[PDB]
């Protein structure tokens, strides 16, 4: 298992040779939808987690070009990714529920660890995630840290994405991860909800 922590110039070494190979398989097509998607991701994942294929045709032909090039590529070794977010991931109801300033609400941190450890979410957007645990994450309320198994579907985009240093690898639509553990962490200046959970394959 790698994992690179904060480590960005271990991380981009070994993410661009993941790229390298990917990049001889896609097409310019597929490339332009990738940079447009890390431009500007949230229509397509709202369109996604909120009207799904078959509403606007448009979207449903940038979802097809993504979703085609997600699958030519395969992790050579299971790697750690970090994603910032906040309570959408355990519904709506959550969000914003979660902090009482800079402090996790231990309430409310108590009931979503009861009723999520131990469970399997599915994100309908895609995934974006990051190689390291980079410093735009200590603002979030919710960390996450994500195992991906060897062969997995995950394609570092940081060489074509509109937000170079970002170190982004982009996993599927649809993605099934299972959470092993969520617990309070107090580092920085905020408290957060930390998400340790696993990509199933």
């Amino acid at each position: 298992m790698i994992d690179f922590r904060i480590d960005k110039e271990k991380a981009k070494k070994w993410g661009k040779k993941e790229y390298s190979k990917w990049k001889s398989t896609l097409t310019e097509e597929e490339k332009r939808q990738i940079t447009l998607y890390t431009r500007n991701a949230s229509p397509i994942n709202t369109y996604l987690r909120e009207e799904g294929i078959g509403s606007k045709p448009d979207m449903d032909k940038k979802i097809e070009l993504i979703d085609k090039a997600l699958i030519k590529t395969k992790l050579k070794d299971s790697v750690t990714v970090y994603r910032g977010t906040d309570g959408i991931i355990f519904g709506k109801e959550f969000q914003n529920t979660l902090m009482n300033g800079n402090k996790v609400n231990g309430e409310v941190a108590k009931k979503i660890k009861k009723e999520f450890e131990g469970t399997m979410l599915l994100e309908r957007g895609y995934l974006s995630t990051s190689l390291v645990n980079g410093t735009l994450f200590l603002a979030r309320p919710v960390l996450i840290e994500l195992k991906i198994p060897k062969g997995g579907n995950a394609g570092y985009v940081d060489p074509i994405s509109y937000y170079p240093g970002q170190l982004e690898m982009l996993l599927p639509r649809d993605t099934k991860y299972y959470i092993d553990n969520i617990k309070i962490i107090v580092n920085g200046g905020s408290q957060r909800l930390k998400v340790e959970a696993r990509v199933l394959s």
